[PDB]
């Protein structure tokens, strides 16, 4: 369960930004929070693209572990069919990206058919290094806009659902160009565009 | 200069035991002396890590203050990159722990990227409390064993240095696992091992 | 009343001699025909002016303190100084935690806590030695732009904050006194200042 | 496992460039064509001493590309960051067989080990990628080295290889460096003055 396809099934909160380009290279850099409170769902930072295909490709937030681990679904393959080719020991299972840095994600639509995202951080240890994901065989072809996400997802009841965390997106960039997003959704959210920059803050 | 790495920089006196075992989490009580000469050189009495990268995590002895002040170094990043998280305010500047009493020292060598250092203890004012002290972004792996000190380090000659105290490292746990020291040099010092326990006395 | 300059000032109603707070330096600035000051310090008997000046220069907000007819030029660093001061300072838009301690063996001890341009994280621990400070009445929280030419032809915009205020182990919520060409809001032991001319 | 140092456990030319200044410059000439089988074929300077380093290409054959390349003492690939020219020259892209690339490593600039390259993908794009692993703090440092190699974690026994490539107009600090053969490995090294042709055939 998820809309951020503009139809209606985000089922939980959160805010929304779309990046108004067809490009097929997205970079940004993600402002992780420092602390959150989620309560009774799932949290979620990602971008992705929309408009043919979709994808969620991010953060999801993990309590027992305390780490932003790296996600990635695109169509109607996710978590589950996602290798990790490079940095994997050091970003995955366990760990994740720690609470409070900066991550760069750089994001490939189509690369050889395959959709490729890649990191930069920092895991829970101290330990500064790349991330290579991909899921094979996505072959994404056209493409209608990107987005920019925080979230809390849940499979119970949304009016449940507590949170309070904030994060951001800068020096968002697709095919080399700078793009603006532009507000799309608030819900239980607070979202701020300046330039190519979006900070998002996700209170209930 | 120091060698707690096993090679040469000792320019000093004093004795040196290792305690082997790779773990995370280590854990003695110190009996600081009751009482010390130190002509011509400065004390110091320390716990800490070694291989991979090397660290002095203890007391430095204060001859201005006459006390038994915290020190700390990882790696690189020295007494300057300390930062005092709870308890600054009654155990450094020019406080510190008192002559003859007992220190408790815990030392976590990597949490969360973090090597922190928490001693509970009495100042010389007779307070009694913690001192949380820590180098951020020390991002410790692999280390090969952990050691117990007492020193006298000069920056001049160490064929000049006079000097007399003795120390107990006492109750040693590292991952709550009690372990015995081993000895490993005596320069100038009596070093003597009772089971999960170090005595030091640093004579010249 | 000889403030040559324009700047928000808040007093903190403790005589107590061990002041702290964590300050955020400004992530912006402009200022066109003064020095800007950000600083604590104490009042009443021997003043001080303890805190950050702005170079131009070199972009940075570099250590400053006045004790009494004591300046810059007798505070001695004995901490640190290779990292934050000369050329160096603490970065903009970071946040660095200032102890002040009013009478430390009879000299006034200024530690800093923050990050230089270079990102370099740790201590500096400033002094000046023979103060000799007594009887104190309050302490002070001062933006300024500071000139020693004409004050009209002051342009400057740049908005900083002092947070976690403690004086003897203890704290205070500062008290509004000036605003000159400034705006200042107190929300506990917080004060926010605005210098806008 | 690498000996750029028992461990060549493979087969390869080496010259040693004997000078410990911080700025090496080199143009080098990649293989037009390459074979190479059971190993992973490289072509790299770097330094030696305090601190080891293997900075330069490594040839990928999946897409027949020469990829940038650099691990400094022990931390890798996995911790090299590219500052500028990321999207011309890394993940499925790479330096074009055939071509020249200016290569331009620091030792020490900030505490950082930078590794400038000039080059040509292999979509025709000239341009430069920077690249960097930050803190890695080189001090002193006893020479440098320039190689051809194909390393391997199986049986050397079982490698097989063709390529040619050359290191040409080598300074250290602006000064011209005349290398000197090390060893020969199934490789034939020659030198002329700041230039060193290494052919690897096994």
């Amino acid at each position: 369960k998820t809309a951020e396809a503009a139809s209606q099934l985000t089922d939980g909160i959160g805010g929304r930004a779309y990046l108004n380009s067809t490009g097929a290279i997205f970079v940004t850099k993600i402002q992780l929070p420092s602390s959150i409170q989620v309560s009774n769902g799932t949290a979620y930072i990602y971008s992705g693209f929309s408009g043919g295909t979709e994808s969620d490709i991010g953060f999801q937030y993990s309590d027992k572990y305390n780490v932003w681990k790296p996600y990635m679904k695109v169509g109607s393959k996710g978590q589950d069919q996602v290798q990790y080719l490079e940095g994997g020991s050091q970003f995955t299972n366990t760990k994740g990206f720690r609470p409070g840095s900066t991550v760069q994600l750089t994001i490939y639509k189509n690369l050889n058919g395959n959709t490729r995202a890649t990191y930069w951080g920092t895991n829970n240890a101290g330990y500064n290094g790349r991330l290579i994901s991909e899921i094979s065989k996505t072959n994404v072809g056209s493409i209608s806009k990107w987005k920019a996400l925080a979230t809390v997802a849940t499979t119970g009841s949304r009016q449940s659902i507590k949170s309070n965390f904030s994060t951001s997106f800068t020096n968002i960039t697709i095919d080399n160009k700078a793009i603006t997003p532009v507000i799309d959704t608030q819900d239980f959210a607070k979202v701020t565009v300046s330039g190519n920059s979006v900070s998002l803050s996700v209170v209930k």
